[PDB]
């Protein structure tokens, strides 16, 4: 594993952010490649990309991703004003993260249908510290593990909804895991 934390890796933004319970290991590779083993894991997120990120990137993704337990697989990243974190979620283990969410519309893209939904998180952490913000959630309906996410047609279709991102902060394809097992191992560009 590497020590948690963001930084550069063969030309690749990288985070790695985990709670501290222990059960989660990450690792960086060649290009755009990393890998997540997990068991029995607390909170974590890892995954490569791009800082700043844009709202016309085309992201290209490709690898395996096998959850036992509640995980995701996403392309992922925050805005800042607004502030607002953001997931296109092509795969997910045993929890749908918008189970109960108020749903926002639809949108077609890359091969499937997304459901487009928004959620709240209060007083919790984020790139700025301690806040309440939004969640803006595109959840794809035929899940995968390799693709490209024409990032434009959510982040328009967002927009067409009231859904504003502000200025890009990070973007990333990011596992994330809650309370669970896994292996997972992929290559962004």
């Amino acid at each position: 594993t590497i020590q948690p934390g963001t930084g550069y890796n063969n030309g690749y933004f990288y985070s790695y952010w985990n709670d501290g319970h222990g059960g989660v290991t990450y690792t960086n590779g060649p290009g755009g490649q990393f890998s997540v083993n997990w068991s029995n894991s607390g909170e974590f997120v890892g995954g490569k990309g791009w800082q700043p990120g844009t709202k016309n990137k085309v992201i290209n993704f490709s690898g395996s991703y096998n959850p036992n337990g509640n995980s995701y697989l996403s392309v992922y990243g925050w805005s800042r004003n607004p502030l607002i974190e953001y997931y296109i979620v092509e795969n997910f283990g045993t929890y749908n993260p918008s189970t109960g969410a108020t749903k926002l519309g639809e949108v077609t893209s890359d091969g499937s249908v997304y459901d487009i939904y928004r959620t709240q998180r209060v007083n919790q952490p984020s790139i700025i510290g301690t806040a309440t913000f939004y969640q803006y959630w595109s959840v794809r309906r035929n899940h995968r593990s390799s693709g490209s996410v024409n990032t434009a047609n959510h982040f328009n279709a967002w927009a067409q909804q009231g859904l504003t991102l502000g200025t890009m902060d990070y973007q990333i394809v990011a596992v994330q895991g809650y309370f669970s097992s896994g292996s997972a191992s992929i290559t962004v560009s």
